[PDB]
DNA sequence: TTATTTGTATCGATCACTATAAATTT
DNA sequence: AAATTTATAGTGATCGATACAAATAA
């Protein structure tokens, strides 16, 4: 057929930077289009739809935004000094000037329309991921002897999962980073 | 002639409305079919979609706000105000009379420009969870149970964003003994 | 062919919103 | 009657999603 006229990546990238900042729902046809620089016609050849538009660009956004998550985690001494510096780093991110402010999971689609909830409920599974994660990190660290054997493993998780999200929300109200660091530390604070 | 709905049972509906589909996402269609109303009668008590949610919104932070500081004020000390706050918000998180999650953090985090305004109010609204923490804590050094070189703003900003993601957790459906432990843990990291 | 993409033109449905007039009070 | 609030029906605009034919490959 036709050979390709346009970057399929670099389109992704560019959908995916729209849904970060006016998240699934608010992102309109128009407003990626123009941003991905093609024509509707386009879009629906290659991506499908703006459902599969997004799950296409929240894969990408996970390989690329998600990485550091993992690196982080498993490249600490220990499971905390591991929390720590993914928090750190995340505070980094959302507050750099290179990126959207704030976690794309978290403040893409919290509500919305009936139709949408397919992409709610799939953020949603990541969120319990961002859980999942801090839990193995831990695992591991019990494992390793900087964790005791009966810590409970899934309350850690959701409490710095927690934090990850609570620290979303204020990166989206412009806190400064100062601060957020600060909370990082105050929430470390918190480790058995 | 008599008007056929009263109208602080219409943002009740209007506001249920917001809560679970937040502030875009929720249509005229799903708002007037919920307030029972038309949309000539909305308009002409609220003047605009943007109206009818800053209305809802005052609604419900005097229904699910005024306990706030209530029970802040009401321990004798700012731990046990913010560990009573955040226990009381669980437990309205995790009710089944109330749509889970707080409103201010779930109906608008993005959107469209358009509606730039709406979110910003909200944003307003989460500074001023940050001021009740705040306030509190400074009553906390006057009455002796908090140390007078406590970094305030960064306890506040803390149990805030805690807060913050408690809503987003209990959107989740995570069970209200998980979010309980979370609280109980925030608390450790209490100076 | 045989197939696929691209730009122009939309499609019907839905969006927030309202002009007009009947209905219901004093 | 006079003063409001309804309900009907529909406003332009925009939503996600497409025909259509010209255009570019195998």
């Amino acid at each position: 057929g036709r050979p390709r006229a346009f970057d399929r990546d670099t389109a992704l990238q560019r959908a995916m930077d729209v849904f970060w900042v006016r998240g699934y729902e608010g992102a309109s046809l128009a407003a990626l289009t123009e941003a991905m620089e093609i024509r509707p016609p386009s879009l629906y050849a290659a991506f499908g739809s703006k459902e599969g538009l997004f799950r296409e660009a929240l894969a990408h956004y996970l390989g690329q935004h998600g990485r550091y998550r993992r690196d982080v985690l498993d490249g600490a001494p220990s499971a905390r000094e591991g929390v720590a510096e993914l928090l750190r780093e995340t505070v980094a991110r959302f507050t750099s000037d290179e990126f959207p402010r704030g976690c794309l999971v978290v403040l893409a689609a919290l509500t919305g329309t009936p139709e949408s909830e397919a992409v709610r409920d799939a953020l949603s599974a990541e969120r319990g991921e961002s859980i999942r994660l801090f839990r193995e990190r831990m695992r591991r660290g019990i494992a390793d002897g900087d964790l005791a054997a009966d810590t409970d493993m899934e309350e850690l998780a959701t409490f710095y999962a927690t934090v990850l999200f609570g620290l979303s929300v204020q990166a989206k109200d412009r806190v400064p980073r100062e601060r957020l660091l600060a909370v990082v530390e105050r929430a470390l604070r918190a480790w058995p």
